[PDB]
């Protein structure tokens, strides 16, 4: 009948994290100008099994995704409130019937 938190007590979304790594690593094409920041949130709901959407903060910077080389890092300049982009993921699992994927990231 509705949506609920997720609980970080399970050790089996540990997988549907290297989902988010991989379409992110198409999602910035090149090795740089763009990078995460943090996660704003993440709840999950049921369609057969189930779902977990997220809304994360994705900005642009001068680094290789999240780690790389050289140091200093940034997203050009000092733009705290500027320079960035709001997106969400919606991961899919369960494993009582085969299933798992990542529906996509709605970012804009």
């Amino acid at each position: 009948g509705a949506p609920v938190p997720v609980d970080e007590n399970d050790e089996g979304l540990q997988r549907a994290l290297q989902f988010a790594m991989a379409e992110y690593n198409r999602a910035s094409n090149d090795k740089y100008s763009s990078r995460v920041v943090r996660v704003i949130s993440a709840k999950r709901q049921l369609v057969s099994g189930i779902k977990y959407i997220l809304q994360v903060e994705i900005g642009r910077t001068t680094c290789p995704k999240s780690s790389g080389d050289l140091q200093s890092c940034e997203f050009h300049d000092e733009p705290e409130m500027a320079k960035y982009t709001t997106c969400t993921f919606v991961v899919y699992s369960i494993p009582w019937l085969n299933q798992i994927k990542l529906l996509e990231s709605k970012c804009q």
